[PDB]
């Protein structure tokens, strides 16, 4: 199984994305094991970006790795399909996208025609984001099988039977869980990986719970699982979008400057509170000699 | 109170905005009686539509009228920002934002930021957009009265006491529902009005039904509001965004274009399906004299 | 319209059911204006009641009005069938039943068998009572159409448009909401009345409300409701069921007992409190006249 | 990790528990590797029992084995702590109690005080019997930890976080999962087991997923995982809880009577259509050598 990172999109004060830092996290990241970066998903702001500013995530991103899923979904299916078409040049892992958010009850038959029309056009393998809280519907195991071209699948859900059900339908189909708190359960329980926004601050973590899970020390496993859950759940507290940075810059000594309001940054207070929340954490793991001094 | 229309937005074949059938169908409602025009709403997929287009719509609809509400959300707080300063030059009645949707646990914080910052760069009244099913959040009476600065608030959910505590906890605030389904409830409960889709394809309807609860002839508001709530339904089989487009085509007699992908066209079986749903119900209203044979 | 009253239970300290506390409280709500009395109801703590003890509650009852609804139902479909008989002897209003709950995902096919062998076996009208939020389970318009055999419906749930389909698909149906919040509003909107659990405490206030609606005169009619509205806010704080106990001793001075566990009663300090947050409604209601001395 | 069987309650044509049938039905299950039984439950139809029926449950699956857990909670919190009472003499692993069901919003105070009480009065180690969706409130691993008595807990749920979370907090708790589809992921993960339903009627395959996990073959443990899964789907066509008693008829041959309306029984029609539906899994069972023909 892997660590697949949803990478941060670092924005400078005025807005922009700061290309330089991103290529910093990614570099990083990649340095600490990371497998995969998954770009322009919820932990990027995707939603908040362009779609020339998708692209700019893929051009800087591809300067450190090519092993990039490349999320180009929105609700302009045109400029979708030029995303798509545009990675044909770039030798990546595949293309991504999630449902059209937003609009409620949307048809089956046109949520199918979406992602068929992304299939139609895409010059690499088609990963299916599924998030329902996020786009508000479900692609399942059956909607994805009867698309029928998807290479993997992240499920963004809480449910993991959700989260089998698609490797039982489609047992070809490479299924990654989105839940940080589920590294030890999936790496141990025959799926493909975690997509893990808390890779993007601890992977060294989220890397070590799972060998620990493939070497059958589950117990050592939860341990580091648990104590994994304690900084997601602190993140929470003053928003896990704007934290991802203050976290980043705090276990892994780098800035990424600021989200895009509405993702509002955290100020000097909120970043007080929420370092003294994790302050311990971060000792037992330097202790437990998973992050350097 | 007033019936307000979430006016659709045009497409023609190339996905650009049909500036000339968006005036023609806004004259049309003017005609038929609707008070105010609510532009860039759901029903006219704001949210897929890019600054310069939610602009747009704006000009096109000032030429016809200036009875108007200017919906600016978006992503990127500093593009919405631009709008509603944009909005001086224009003398409408106000404008309008959905909270920042698609990101779920958002702080109350970050959330109240949101607000009082498009209320600080205003240059007209600003209403409240909430609609907790398609944002993923619900701005409610309590974070509406701590915002303290909105003029209305168009409150899409069918659960009318939510709606009524905006009245409670904010006396002089308008309060409209964005429910097609309780025009007839509204009008006779003491409410501002409703913001219905619904009066794009049968502006005759919302209207009538809204007088005949003024005149307190509410046995016979409701016969037309089970009436227009079967038609509701209809639209909903193909998807309601979808089918507003056809239905507008058939009630009304001009053609509106296409809705942007991923809200794609009802093709011509679905379009005659639907026809055949409503043609019993065309029957009753021209009976009723409220439509011409 | 009409009032329609959920009557506690009243329990005493060795958990019987105090029929004379009972028999006082049902006269004050009839004197008061109530139009009829739903014995077994939620907010008479109905599933926690055995079949004796139904049967109780109705021969109680019965001593001071027929204006009965009598809910039967239960999880032994044997002990209902019974209930349901044995009200042969007594001229009451009907009887009622809420879908059978607890049971998670249960198939309409077998919901809709449950309420027919009532209706087969029922002397007197029968009552849907529909509380989603406690049975699990939702016998919406259509349901209750296809059911066919009910002459009312108490509809307890957030969503107005919900409670009007009954209306639109079953014309001839009786239609209550359970909503005490939604008084002035089901008066004004054409429905038949309100089953209002804060009847239970302030007859005076829910008659009147529905009065001023009655009479047109809106504004004050929500005005009333509003403060309604606020013990409705205060009885939630410590639990609402059993706060009734103690609002409805407070307005309407005489003292109804205790809940049965593990429906706690408050303890004095909880009752001191909550009746220190509705100090200042009931000194509104004094000078509006509505409440005595 | 263990394998709990919910046990069915066997009831006769005249609705009375069929204490033989149970006793057949029980020791068939221990004898096929089951762990504990866990009695009066929601597949025992626990909340459809008197006091009188939940404790002559016990008393016959006792005359069985002594591995069971007494499931005791109700509505009346006098016969739970009589239920809890009468156990002294029954050498059990322990007593369980759902949180109190139907009525909704209950206080954290009340639902605490609610099993601190059993906690007092049981001579046996207390479970917690967590079943959101079935209660109407969730007790998490939060609140089990304030309650604080609890040796035991398990979690009908399908999210299995919520699930960990018990273990996080409560380390020295027992956890158990309530869903028949994560048997292979709750033992490969480190939880304690789970609490099957489809137990009851293929405790050959429940048992051998669990070994299969335990064993680290992983992937084995899943195809059978998902053969176990389709038998859950096939059984909810008609009504699960129904449809169980037809299932271990079929597989285990021998009857267990009737459920208790309104859990009505499948009719012979019925039972051909669910039967076809998995004749073609009892031959793949056989076929792996796991039931014998």
């Amino acid at each position: 199984p892997e660590i697949i990172t949803p990478i941060i999109t670092p924005f400078t004060k005025d807005n922009r994305i700061d290309k330089e830092k991103l290529k910093i996290h990614a570099e990083n990241l990649i340095r600490k094991g990371i497998d995969k970066l998954f770009v322009n998903g919820t932990t990027g702001l995707g939603p908040s970006l362009s779609p020339e500013e998708k692209l700019e995530n893929l051009k800087a991103v591809y300067d450190v790795t090519n092993k990039i899923i490349f999320q180009v979904g929105g609700l302009n299916l045109d400029d979708a399909i030029r995303l798509a078409k545009l990675s044909k040049d770039f030798d990546i892992v595949g293309i991504a996208s999630y449902a059209p958010y937003y609009y409620p009850r949307m048809s089956e038959k046109h949520l199918v025609k979406y992602f068929k029309t992304l299939c139609e056009v895409s010059p690499h393998p088609v990963y299916l984001y599924n998030y329902p809280t996020a786009t508000g519907k479900d692609i399942d195991a059956k909607v994805a099988k009867e698309i029928g071209c998807f290479t993997g699948v992240k499920d963004v859900i809480e449910n993991i039977i959700h989260t089998l059900d698609y490797k039982r339908l489609n047992p070809n189909m490479l299924v990654y869980s989105g839940s940080d708190m589920l590294i030890a359960t999936v790496a141990s329980t025959g799926l493909d990986g975690n997509v893990a926004l808390g890779s993007n601050y601890l992977p060294e973590v989220t890397v070590t719970i799972k060998k620990l899970a493939m070497e059958r020390k589950i117990d050592e496993a939860l341990k580091l699982q648990f104590l994994h859950d304690e900084v997601i759940e602190a993140s929470r507290i003053f928003g896990s979008l704007s934290s991802n940075y203050v976290l980043t810059k705090y276990f892994q000594g780098y800035d990424l400057g600021y989200p895009r309001p509405p993702i509002f940054p955290l100020d000097d207070e909120e970043e007080r509170q929420l370092i003294k929340k994790v302050e311990g954490i971060r000792a037992k793991l330097v202790e437990l000699k998973i992050l350097k001094e």
